[PDB]
């Protein structure tokens, strides 16, 4: 009929006019041949796959505890509060802290992937977006900081290790000290410490405190199968019952469809599965439930039963304090934070632009201009509380639709302004739904274990330990040193003494 | 000179001696051309290259308290020694019941490295060798019966389970039913829990009381890095000092000079990575003694000043009780077993028939007469307290210098029986020298781990799964279950109900 007809001679006339305006000139559309119409559609799928991280950061940094601290804990039967009473649950005073926390690391994400993606594309026109990476979450917020005010490092200092990172990671771009320094890594080194993170962060997704709770303490294997049903209510300890837990099997239902997702190619899948496994988590009276009928738990549906809100940023904006650079593990801290970045948007950001045709001989058409709106945005980011950003390898499902000009970042900045405002929808997702998310991250970093060379013996035991003793020992630190460590002895006690023996 | 003139003609005549004799016309050495000087090269490289297995599965049995029960402890103050007192160390009585176990699992093992190698060679003309393998050493001692008697499942039923294994691999392969039962298990399933495998049984070797020491518990994070120096004296506990160990940092240069020679091909490179760090650990007064001045260690030593014995089995002999054969976890733990010999004894031994040149359109000339000697042998092998035979990869050093005939596989067995008198030396290997051998049989595993298919999503779902479940629940069953029970549901729903849409 004449309805379609009079719906695609329109998508004709409104791919001209725009290309015939001003805004076609400043993203040079007329070259670079692509229209209006099909950049709308590369940032509507660039979004989808990366609409999961609005949520995953959010209960990953509020685990950390974040600015909440002992002194505005309750009040109980004593004249005051303990020190590890209080940051361990089960308290009217600090998880009703807690909960005004988790309300400004999701405005503060959104705020963080607007500036981020909407200075890409205005400053170097270049079809990808940017958020707080994945990766980085998890070393801050438990193994720098650590679970609820663990550890040694408070969290004001945590956010000062971003500031001096994030500039010391401008003037090493500036300079043109990229390819002297990043070459310096071997590639076995490089390779094997993304596949570690990925085993690491999925070892995050299985604890009884952090995601759905598969393992768990003994006394004699030091892990075990938990999943128990009835659990203790003050800490997380097995009653009884294995394999019956109500919140266990609700979280696999969830792992299925996010797969059975990814195959048959649907776009936007870790999306729906954390939609999913929450819209059965909000209806009052299961045992799944979010809003349970005690006074901390009236508070969040009270404020749940809207649906919109305009919440501004009020306890984890501007908080830095460099009173704590003159003792030892903070720059051990600072040396690992900046290695995974260094090894991060190097390997991404020039393999994301060999897809879609930009590059030449080397240096493609936005080279400079996107180290350093990659480095600047870790600075803004770390007013706002939150991490260092990175380009996102999800950008290439709008790589992949036509998607070659700087239109395509600014779109999708304009969808993180349209999900700030739906606040009371994205604090109320529980861990278990946010859980099996935390898992499909490790199977997307583990395919690149197919490049190790895995023939030579040195090449192996390298990443073999560096691999092994990430998630084990429960560091990122004690794998990068412990691969280095391996691969100098290896090579350096005959090779570099023989050099030296034929140098002279 | 005429020196090695006098040398290389001999070998000359002493070659066409055998061949001249009747033993040549049994191993049909006239055929398949070779002599008999370079069988006997092909022997020594294959017995140096496994030779680590015969104190790996003494040092990994004796950890299980094989027959040491609760009616042998000691005597102390009370009247009656508990339950849970004797079998956590720090007892003269329960001490010297273990020290008299391994020096029955030294012999053990030899006993039936012999009969497993020198009946593959004089019954189906093959060059490889036989010991018990590796792989199901720790199934046995650390996951059913556990470390020294936790579990539930005792030590007399664990050697039942591997006599009626045994004879089910018998008659599931003179029927006829392997191609029938071994093509039924998908490839990612059969490939990826080789990986998971070799993660369990480096994860032994890393912990406090079973290897050197690195992992111990943690009352936040479930695992963390102790490796401390000064520890408690009854239980294993960090008291104060990381990374200052010298038994840790002993263990790390055995370590390396393991790899180092592996690099380099040095065909015995891990016999010599133990008797390293062994022979510094052998003089009394220092910090690394395995000879401390105890009343339970001067029994050690003035056994050790003598150098050979005979030495009987008088223990772990046949001991076998089939009246627990009627609860469930029988059950559960032979499926396993069965399982993991049915995938290790068919992708290795036709891998190593295609080496070498044995095999036409299938079916190499000793197809029916290896089955049925590798299965046997599991039998003969269980009532002396040892587990489960294997067709060893490490076998190859020996096709790879010429040995085609069974006189390669009768040698091996003639170093077996040369090296079960020489027990003293080698009861007394500290655990911590087998600990970084434990640690390089999980490198060489990794190794197959670059052909699974990671391309598709259902191909690495399932292996993620699999390979992480099996190191952090500490559990072999675990990973098998939770990988089969991701590929069904992931293929089962969709296409088995597309399939019985159509079929009728
Ligand atoms: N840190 C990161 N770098 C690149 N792509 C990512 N996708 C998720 N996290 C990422
Ligand atoms: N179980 C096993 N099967 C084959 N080769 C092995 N090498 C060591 N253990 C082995």
């Amino acid at each position: 009929k004449t309805l379609c007809k009079s719906w695609s001679d329109m998508k004709k006339h409104l791919n001209d006019t725009v290309s015939k305006s001003f805004i076609g000139r400043f993203f040079k559309l007329e070259a670079r041949k692509t229209t209006f119409t099909t950049e709308l559609r590369a940032a509507t799928a660039t979004f989808l796959t990366m609409a999961y991280i609005i949520t995953v950061n959010a209960n990953i940094l509020a685990d950390s505890g974040a600015t909440c601290s002992i002194n505005d804990c309750s009040t109980v039967a004593s004249s005051s509060p303990p020190g590890p009473e209080c940051v361990l649950g089960s308290n009217p005073g600090y998880e009703q802290c807690i909960s005004r926390v988790k309300k400004d690391l999701v405005v503060a994400t959104s705020l963080s992937a607007m500036v981020g993606s909407l200075a890409m594309g205005l400053l170097a026109n270049l079809p990808f977006g940017l958020a707080p990476g994945m990766g980085a979450n998890a070393y801050i917020a438990y193994n720098v900081v650590g679970f609820r005010g663990s550890g040694s490092i408070s969290y004001h200092t945590a956010m000062a290790i971003v500031l001096l990172e994030g500039c010391a990671f401008l003037a090493v771009s500036a300079l043109g000290l990229r390819g002297k320094l990043a070459r310096l890594i071997p590639q076995t080194v490089r390779l094997a410490c993304a596949v570690g993170i990925g085993m690491f962060i999925a070892f995050v997704g299985l604890q009884m405190n952090q995601g759905i709770g598969l393992v768990g303490p003994d006394k004699s294997t030091l892990v075990t199968l938990t999943a128990c049903a009835e659990t203790d209510p003050v800490t997380g300890a097995c009653l009884g019952g294995k394999m019956k837990s109500p919140t266990f099997w609700l979280a696999v239902v969830g792992f299925l469809i996010t797969s059975f997702g990814l195959m048959k190619n649907v776009k936007g899948s870790m999306i729906y599965g954390i939609v999913f496994v929450t819209a059965i988590s909000w209806i009052r009276g299961t045992q799944v439930t979010i809003f349970p009928h005690t006074p901390l738990g009236d508070s969040n549906y009270n404020y749940f039963t809207k649906i919109v809100d305009f919440h501004k940023i009020q306890s984890t904006l501007g908080a830095i304090s460099f009173t704590e650079f003159r003792k030892s593990e903070v720059w051990v801290a600072f040396a690992t934070l900046f290695y995974v970045d260094l090894l991060g948007t190097t390997g991404v950001l020039y393999t994301m632009a060999e897809i879609g045709g930009f590059v030449e001989d080397g240096k493609f058409e936005g080279e400079y201009a996107a180290y350093l709106v990659d480095a600047g945005s870790s600075v803004v980011g770390s007013a706002l509380g939150v991490t260092t950003t990175a380009t996102f390898v999800e950008s290439s499902a709008g790589l992949k639709e036509g998607g070659k000009t700087g239109l395509t970042a600014v779109i999708v900045g304009l969808y993180f302004l349209a999900s700030m405002f739906f606040t009371p929808l994205v604090t109320n997702v529980p861990r278990w739904a946010v859980g099996p998310s935390l898992v499909m991250v490790g199977v997307m970093m583990m395919g690149v274990v197919k490049d190790i060379r895995w023939g030579e013996t040195k090449e192996a035991v390298t990443a073999f330990v560096t691999i092994l003793l990430m998630p084990l020992t429960y560091s990122i630190a004690n794998g990068i040193i412990a691969g280095i460590g391996i691969y100098l002895a290896l090579s350096m006690y005959d090779v570099v003494l023989g050099v030296a023996k034929w140098l002279n």
